[PDB]
C-alpha cells in the first residue's frame, strides 16, 4: 500500500493488508 506508503512502491506493506514483508 502506498496511500498508507512506507515504502512508497509495492514491497514492505507495514499498514493496512499486513501481507508478509514489514517497516
Ligand atoms: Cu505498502
Amino acid at each position: 500500500d502506498a496511500e498508507f506508503r512506507h515504502d512508497s512502491g509495492y514491497e514492505v506493506h507495514h499498514q493496512k493488508l499486513v501481507f508478509f514483508a514489514e517497516d
